[PDB]
């Protein structure tokens, strides 16, 4: 399936994924595409901080969500 991921940039990052991989699945996945390591990346779906080990489908994420993308600061 393909989801959207939204940075504070702006930036549309398309990724697909299935909905039984993890939100640590998509942090790598993103990674690989704009070279931003998982430790500094939050994930955020519907106003909600998302979980590295817990699945897409756990969320109740699929096909054509919007999923907002947040650098995690130095200081927090």
């Amino acid at each position: 399936m393909q989801i959207f991921v939204k940075t504070l940039t702006g930036k549309t990052i398309t990724l697909e994924v299935e909905p039984s991989d993890t939100i640590e699945n998509v942090k790598a996945k993103i990674q690989d595409k704009e070279g931003i390591p998982p430790d500094q990346q939050r994930l955020i779906f519907a106003g909600k901080q998302l979980e590295d080990g817990r699945t897409l489908s756990d969320y109740n994420i699929q096909k054509e969500s919007t999923l907002h993308l947040v650098l995690r600061l130095r200081g927090g």
